[PDB]
């Protein structure tokens, strides 16, 4: 009856991170993607992959899909860039894939976005009069968000009366029972809060609880990855640091 689901976002074309995260998560019921699943790190199209298959119920575009998604036609030293790398990377399939996706998945209980519910792909959420803006913009008890690469709970009275929002720690466990929330379950690929943990959220809709965790991963092999691909040292770099 009770089922457990994990929630991810912002892979990042990070294939090392996300399987860690998988092995991590255990038995999970259902798999949620918030977008994102490209850009920065060396494994796009297998990050894809992975997602489709693994996220059939809720997966939805963030702003680098969506950017990525762009056909270009160059005849050049724009194939200096990371975005242009990603992009070149895609193949058919991966593109219809990612041209499928809703910037707004609505299900009893949820709503679910990249960014925030007044801007889908786009609005990062990261502090409460942002926060409070958001809170009318969705009418569900709960709205998963990502977009930002940092953990975060906020409940809607603290939104509305200015409270900071919360930086979950490392198994952290946040209780839905009552009230509206703002939750996001982090980065998967590319943490920009210091911590260079791969980030994730386990929710149990049964139990009315929200847990959040962090794994460490091969950081050194997602790196090698991306020298292999010519990406640039300062994207290589910010894994290392969790920036
Ligand atoms: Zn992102
Ligand atoms: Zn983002």
């Amino acid at each position: 009856n009770a089922m457990r689901i994990l929630i991810i976002s912002d892979v990042h074309a990070n294939l090392v991170a996300l399987e860690a995260v998988l092995s991590d998560a255990g038995r999970v019921d259902d798999i949620w993607s918030l977008g994102d699943i490209v850009g920065y790190g060396p494994r796009p199209r297998e990050c894809v992959e992975l997602v489709r298959v693994l996220a059939p119920n809720i997966s939805v575009i963030g702003n680098h899909d969506w950017a990525c998604i762009g056909r270009l036609s160059l005849d050049n030293p724009v194939a200096r860039f990371a975005s242009y790398w990603t992009t070149m990377q895609l193949q058919a399939e991966h593109l219809q894939y990612l041209e499928s996706l809703p910037n707004r998945m609505i299900d009893g209980d949820w709503t679910v976005v990249h960014g925030s519910p007044r801007h889908p792909i786009w609005e990062y959420i990261y502090n409460a009069r942002i926060a409070a803006l958001n809170f009318p913009a969705f009418d569900t008890p709960l709205c998963f968000v990502g977009h930002t690469h940092v953990p975060l709970y906020i409940r809607e009275d603290e939104a509305l009366s200015n409270v900071a929002p919360h930086h979950p720690n490392d198994g952290e466990v946040l209780d839905v029972s009552s009230g509206r929330y703002i939750i996001n379950p982090g980065a998967v690929g590319q943490p920009r809060d210091g911590d260079p943990r791969a980030s994730y959220a386990i929710f149990e809709p049964d139990a009315q609880r929200v847990t959040f965790h962090r794994v460490e991963y091969r950081i050194a092999d997602t790196q090698a990855q991306m020298r292999e691909a010519g990406l640039p040292e300062s994207l290589v770099t910010r894994l290392a640091a969790g920036v």
